[PDB]
């Protein structure tokens, strides 16, 4: 009915951050009173996202939910047609995520990249692609790293390029510095940025798109040690100029601010970001610094990395030292989940009610919906046919 | 805090369903349910997703304890039960008691006279039309008989009277419990009512056992429903707890009420929470009793039970769709802003319970003073006071 043509295009959310000039000291304290609006802003999106339990009680709706949700992805549709039409691979929605990032965050500088939690290799594959189509860069140099557990490289670009990707097989496990990819132990995120420094110098872009897999309403609380050691690999290994992003979720916890607090000394420019490829139904966020002031001190890397090996809940840093910060992150938040991901929560609820059985007609509702999205985002995100010359090797 | 200082008191919600001319064809065979019933599918869905949003505030008992409080600070009936029971010498004063005086207060039935209260313990409805028939009614003597799942009776209600209880203590297992789910126990209990009682002119029914609470129900709410039925004098008057209203065997038992009422009602009555989707079934005027076909066919499908509906549902369209504005009225709108208004105290309040109950202090006394000039109460006799044990 009505409700499913007024759907609005949804823009790039990106919420700068203020610089903060006063030095870093990690030591929590008495938290500051905006701390309580981030948790009514979690205790109201997660009353929002609770509205989906009843749906999880049985795996047949259950699965029409995730149906629906898949139906009101509004670029789907578009990976097909940038693989078919501009040679690209590994299309995921990562890679429309990774594209969108690229073409409006402007780094200044994207040749050598090293993704972490990269698995399939969305990420990678919009960087080679955007290299080399739109950056004319000579030549692409990256590493990457996912977590390869002894117990996926869905289009073969990890083992179609060993020396590219730094976590090791279990083939190697009981070595004494095995290494899995796993970032929430400080001796692999030690040894993961080690290694990238070593194939690659200097890095210039760092990304980082793990999460944890699981209850929904704990997803930002289950993943800060995931992505602290997501953060603390980048850290450790991007240079000075360095760009970075990081693939985070509601950012109200303590600890979270407190490390967005942290990744404020270190870049010329800090964002919280949404692409409109990004499932505006989630909670996901990128964290984006622009151009890396200054590497980490020997005690800074310390701590952190002591941090990671007995880790904690508590703020990083004393969070009334950033009350400007944190209100802009609380910006972001209002922006991207209080308002963007509670109403595309709310519209996928009343997808589902009137739909959750009629799949076929709600995607028939939405495709011209669909295309007007997708079509601006191809004017937003100029796209360019990548050279069989410039692919990447993969064995998938 | 505006949000606060414009509260309004809720209003009684009566939405009236029409009775159906046409002959009741109790159904034997499945058949394909109306369009309509999609959108109390749709109702329940989101029904179901409101109240979802207090599941994050269940899962660790800290927060657990501070929504109860924050739902207890938005009661605003809190405290008058006992303004109630101290001020009118009213018995039994729980929550029921209040539904059950509003209920009579405002549905304006024929005659309040002859009770068979059922599903009744502790006995707040009994209690209420005790108190309104000697206070309001003046009927000379008011008999009732009442029946309960064998306790729990807290006021000593059912050990004080054992002439009006139709129920048996275990020790006659030989027998009826007073469990509604069993047909020959509805039977039963219908033959033991109106033999101990002639006529009836009232029939109430009180039990309930959250997405599938209706669902959960409608075994015992069938059984409820066929007890009054069964013994429902003609030209009397039924008052049966109900839930959401959504599922196709609850909108089939509506259509059959339908057939035996000169009117017939969903309400939910102010002193009937808001935040919860208690709704109370009221017909008026019972205009004709089963055939024995009827009867055989309503206990036989409560025996062997299942969810399909009594009747064909696509022939009550005009009926389904004063259900729909019952259950958009009750439950999509006000239940649903109700629950929202309590998830919005939870969050600028759960730490500041005292704050909250200060803010809604005032408008809890405007509510409650507006039931009692609404429901207007007098003092009850001694002489009149039920009997009591506890
Ligand atoms: N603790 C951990 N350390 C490192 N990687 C992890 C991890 N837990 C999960 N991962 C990996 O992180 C990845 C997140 S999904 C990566 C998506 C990628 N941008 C794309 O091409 O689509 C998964 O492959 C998962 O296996």
């Amino acid at each position: 009915y009505d409700w499913l043509k007024t759907v609005e295009p949804t823009n790039f959310l990106k919420i700068g951050l203020p610089y903060q000039a006063h030095p870093l000291h990690l030591q929590a304290t008495t938290p500051p009173s905006i701390l309580e609006k981030f948790k009514r802003a979690d205790i109201l999106l997660n009353e929002v996202k609770a509205e989906m339990d009843p749906l999880m009680l049985q795996p047949e709706t259950e699965k029409k939910l995730f149906q629906i949700l898949s139906s009101i992805d509004m670029f789907k549709g578009l990976r097909k047609k940038v693989e078919f039409t501009y040679n690209a691979q590994i299309v995921t929605n990562a890679w429309l995520k990774m594209y969108e990032l690229l073409n409006t965050m402007n780094f200044n500088n994207t040749s050598q990249a090293f993704c972490n939690c990269e698995l399939p290799g969305g990420f990678i594959s919009a960087i080679n692609h955007f290299n080399y189509t739109m950056m004319h860069y000579p030549t692409f140099n990256w590493v990457a790293s996912s977590l390869y557990p002894s117990s996926e490289d869905h289009y073969g670009l990890y083992q179609c390029n060993p020396d590219n990707w730094l976590m090791q097989s279990p083939l190697l496990k009981k070595n004494i510095d095995y290494n899995n990819g796993d970032v929430t132990i400080a001796s692999n995120v030690k040894n993961l940025a080690l290694r990238a420094t070593q194939r690659l110098t200097p890095i210039h872009l760092y990304t980082a798109d793990g999460g944890i897999n699981v209850d929904y309403n704990k997803q930002e609380e289950l993943n800060l040690k995931l992505h602290f050691g997501q953060a603390l690999t980048g850290l450790l290994s991007l240079s000075k100029g360095g760009n970075m992003i990081l693939k985070h979720y509601t950012l109200n916890h303590a600890f979270t601010l407190s490390l967005i607090c942290v990744f404020s000394h270190f870049f010329e420019e800090l964002y919280i970001t949404k692409p409109t490829s990004s499932r505006p139904t989630n909670s996901e966020t990128y964290i984006v610094g622009k151009n890396r002031l200054r590497l980490f001190t020997p005690k800074e890397e310390q701590v952190l990395l002591k941090r990671l090996e007995f880790f904690n809940d508590t703020p990083l840093v004393d969070l009334s030292l950033y009350q400007n910060l944190l209100e802009s992150v609380y910006f972001a938040v209002e922006t991207i989940h209080l308002k963007q991901q509670i109403e595309f929560l709310n519209f996928g609820m009343k997808c589902y009610r009137h739909f959750y059985n009629k799949i076929k007609l709600l995607n028939d509702y939405l495709a011209p919906k669909k295309k007007i999205f997708q079509d601006r985002w191809r004017v937003l995100n100029k796209l360019y046919v990548l050279e069989k010359k410039h692919k990447l090797k993969l064995c998938a």
